[PDB]
């Protein structure tokens, strides 16, 4: 049951279905896969589009020529799809010429190229449609103190992303950037580690209004962080461009397991407030199906992610539709928290001795929340056993 | 030998040295400390002043009379010793009234009382001479999932220091807020979790300028960040307002141990910033002796947290002031990292053949950034064994 | 739905829905149960029994008189409902005459006293007709370094449990101890950290035989790792005597939650694992009703504790029971891993060709392990959308 | 200063200073280093021996003349240097094959492999004379609950270990097996996830006597647990057969951090502890020099191990030496922790009434433990700021 369409919006990066499988201790388990079929596979399993990082598309070193070619073919396989490409990103990670980052590396000629790199992409970007352009400084950090100045980098990464709006703005293109934040890993610390440090970063940039978050579910539970109670600061801001969607199980390396996997009930809780928040991009997955898995695996993997995000979503609407949760919401005081505690003013509050001279703090502080009952209506509605 | 002195700017809240070991787990194990008593101790002991909450100075539920008189004998206290109060906070977490939260309590007529609790005791900070007024909602949040609409408690909170900045502008006081991040503990996910979040949250205010943070080394510790790495971003943005010193041993409960303990090399790195930075507020240190020590482990407690920073305050010293470490800071490129990457502008950038087409990759590749020799500098500094 | 009877054997502590709410930040939210009607509500709920420290029944310092007095109303509530006391255990924690343990207390003569109160406790538990004496050395640990030399302390711990066993041996008493780890809160660090510490520790004991380990979700998950695969090596060893559950979000101060909570899958997979070995002790629940909630609220939280659990049962059974499931399982070679690597002995491994001279490593390699699909399908169990 | 020579134990996997680089997000930064290199670069760093993974060592399909000559070369290097060869391993985890596990993977025909892979190096080792077999067991595990039955895999584990022990105990070989634990990475959970797991498992093999574990730094601290405890727990069992020395930044990622980096405290408690106990087997380094290094910083990184291994050992040797530390040891009662708490027998304690009856629990309630003063003792000496 449960089947996805294209209306459901469901992206994946190439670098996704693509994983090879080599990891910090072991070589590849999978062979290479054509960009071109997993742009097909992916259409046959119900997704609405894919995105690229430049060098997942385009072999790092190659020719103009190469170049073209590579786009083009990728271009037919979209035609005869009907893929499209949302976002697209650059790599700034992989070859060794970024292993002290690129925007913040410490090598000032590697910053301009870092740039250079990353404004060719913008133009491919644009070309193929895109309307985010994903920013993931996985290299920018360090492993001890005194290799970077955390001031200077800052004032680096501001000119970094100051210039690329410049660019943009000034080619007239129609396209937003939306900053990944991610704690650690491969850098022992890297800089702008959670949505709220980028979130506050974006604030400091010459046009803020260019520039939102891309958060992941398993960068914020790297941290031990609750992800929906970030993606609602990052909505509250209205700055949730775009969302990257995975499993991890809790503080550990990056797991990248398909949605759905890893904390089950923070994903219900994700899902319950992108559709009540009528969030409208793409619903990315930033996954790798485990080494342990052939491409039948492989397709079995993706096709999970799509179906964990329906049923939860089936799940989500139950609960909130549901009449007993909804006089369960007013018994917990859900009304009131939406409310003014003052719309009265300043003033009237001073003024108000129900407020505090005649306030009765015993009774007050008496009232259970009822938030146990709550809860519990909302666990027998995921598991679809009543409410 | 290392002697802290009034100059060196240390402040202890009342609360740190006077608590009474409750635990979890466990009763008191010491009596309850006169705030008197505290001021004359810490005096003796080379600190410059003392923070309070409302309610450790005036017991809850004091007549305005009882009121008085605590005032009184502790600003006699003050006046003998020549210690300040250069920063107070409110209590909106120990009553059960709080259980739910203060500003973002689900019960509106708690919201309006936790204000009304928060501006009596604006005034009475005023009239000690504190400087900064701190705000630690350590209640704002949840365990469960329906309990918080985030978005809605987001609200609130902006109501609540909207109001307060309001508040101070009407009556000319010249006090600055600053908001204390926590991640958990004691609810199961704290709003403003870091201080990237609640450096976002300001950047909405009304009046952000009225408001900075006030990090806390264990809090940030208990997500796994980088304290330094955060400090440096608050001081980027011009919002270090305070901060708040002790240790802590990762991701667990918070420790409040004694400043130097927990990690000591993040202690290091923490020091060198403040005192590169300037930073020039009060260094204060929010922490709990042991529930295993009587008062004389109390007072080697709080002795301990300045002579501490006091040591690494002088290895920190020491490493910058080494020629051999410049000479390795500029081995690293750290001055390269402090040079705007393109003062030529973007087109000049796009231009520039040496910064793509003809940028040799491979030969950037292979320059080492000699990190592993500089670390080693700076742990023989911190040692004491060279430079 | 999902009705618990005294025959699913699910057990409190008296400490559970009578903790007040009292936290390392706040007062208490509730008022004091007596431990008889506790019995009587938890009765109603379909729970088979209880569970007590000696002074959750017995006020500390208590007189002999009122003592029996106290245990006098306890048996009359046990009579009149038919409920149990399978476990017991001591408190060795809240008094501060165990701030720094009880067995291995650094002073001998609290270690003395600590024997002593255990031993008392142990003939009433027999009295009471408990099968398990748990032992939770919960302030056994440090806070630093140099406080604990840890061989001198496991010396005095295996002395205190060879003591204990020598005295059940020569009272006849039909009793075992369970060792419950936690590996910090409310010290530092707690010695005997996790089921494998205290598995390894058990051994070295003058009678093995007589000690297994009380494992707690939580406590297991505060060190980040698997609780079912612990439990599966606890049931390997064939030292599971008893088993606490509740419900935890990752590393952080112990929370305490109603089982089902916290990490769902996890709570899953532990289900499916002790209904598979054919666990048939008490199902325990050791959480902590929210201090948000009133009487109502703890009521609703312990049958939360009971229906998720057969929720689950329920679930696990039909993935287990699934032929698509069965067929999966075999997919994915379980039943390779049950059959002996080389039950044809030593000599015959060396001498098979088979096994490395022509083993082709590529064609083995190439195999995919169907994991995913497997994954999906216990998933879609769980949430009861198919299999 | 701080110079050290073979005579200190100090050895390094041919692995370490051999790390090319490649991370999970990057490709390699360094060229490979030929073994013959190493050993030599190692020796003239004072380094006493070397450690190798048989694939370290020939590349993984070698002919059975390749192999030889392989050797033939290494063996020659060792003969030009003095440098010894204390311990082997196994890679069961790099080939493709080993995805799902070496001794515990769900295929039999693949565990038989790694037998006979295992086996053949054995041979080796004792050829060369090591005296050490390590086993990491590092893709024993799963990423998912169904995939792997935990019960069956540990049959598995120990069938597979006895099977070792009765291979080596028929050659007559000298040689033990130490069980190296690690709880996550690369798999999602490992089996045997801590020292205590493995000690646990230990107990469970047909010759207990030949086996114990090789701990690692970095890998207890992956869990957040506390590794001197850890180390002092394996020292008590008398298992502490090898150690691996590294640095870790808290819960995350394997960082393998040079030693002394990460958590110094931890390190010096550490080798406070080594050195008490008299641990004489080597002082292993496992650990990568970061990827921003060149050459020279791999040797400098190399070079800072032992450097701050003999920094810690002359401040701890110092604190325990010093009179004013000794006072406060016996003033904390750590002399009264290494006594019995009851040689003088069950009967005698139970007739004590100074244990129960009239024992003074408040008066020893308010007896403090003065562990700050010691604390603040072993800080200043750690800096070498007193004393």
């Amino acid at each position: 049951n449960y089947q996805p369409t294209p209306e459901d919006r469901f992206t994946f990066g190439l670098w996704t279905v693509g994983w090879e499988g080599r990891d910090p201790f072991g070589d590849a388990t999978r062979t290479a896969l054509d960009p071109v079929e997993s742009v097909r596979r992916l259409a046959e399993l119900g997704a609405h589009g894919v995105t690229f990082h430049d060098d997942d598309l385009i072999p790092f070193g190659s020719s103009d020529s190469e170049r073209y070619e590579h786009v083009k073919r990728f271009r037919q396989a979209l035609d005869d799809t009907g893929m499209k490409v949302p976002m697209a990103t650059t790599n700034l990670f992989t070859h060794p010429v970024f292993k002290d980052g690129g925007f913040t590396a410490n090598d000032r000629d590697v910053r301009r190229y870092a740039l250079r790199k990353t404004i060719r992409n913008i133009d491919l970007a644009v070309e193929l449609g895109a309307e985010t352009y994903v920013a993931w400084g996985g290299r920018e950090g360090a492993e001890s103190g005194g290799a970077k100045d955390v001031r200077d980098a800052l004032d680096r990464m501001k000119e970094a992303f100051d210039l690329l709006g410049e660019y943009v703005t000034s080619q007239g293109y129609d396209i937003r950037f939306a900053i990944e934040p991610k704690p650690n890993e491969p850098r022992g610390d890297i800089l702008l580690p959670t949505v709220g440090h980028a979130l506050a970063f974006i604030e400091r940039l010459e046009r803020p209004e260019l520039y939102g978050v891309n958060p992941e579910v398993g960068h914020e539970q790297m941290a031990g962080l609750n992800f929906p109670h970030g993606i609602a600061q990052a909505l509250w801001a209205g700055k949730l461009f775009h969302i990257d969607l995975n499993g991890q199980n809790g503080i550990k390396y990056d797991q990248d397991l398909r949605f759905g996997a890893g904390d089950l009930r923070a994903a219900f809780w994700l899902v319950d407030l992108l559709e009540s928040a009528g969030y409208s991009g793409p619903r990315h997955f930033d996954f790798k199906p485990p080494r342990t898995e052939d491409f039948d695996g492989v397709w079995a993997s993706a096709a999970g992610c799509m179906r964990n995000y329906l049923i939860l979503k089936e799940r989500a609407a139950a609960f909130r539709a549901d009449p007993e949760v909804q006089e369960a919401l007013r018994a917990s005081r859900l009304d009131e928290l939406a409310r003014p505690t003052a719309a009265d003013g300043l003033q009237a509050l001073l003024d108000d001795r129900s407020a505090f001279e005649e306030f009765d703090v015993d009774a007050a502080a008496a009232r259970g929340m009822a938030f146990e009952r709550l809860d519990q209506l909302a666990m027998d509605h995921l598991l679809g056993a009543r409410g």
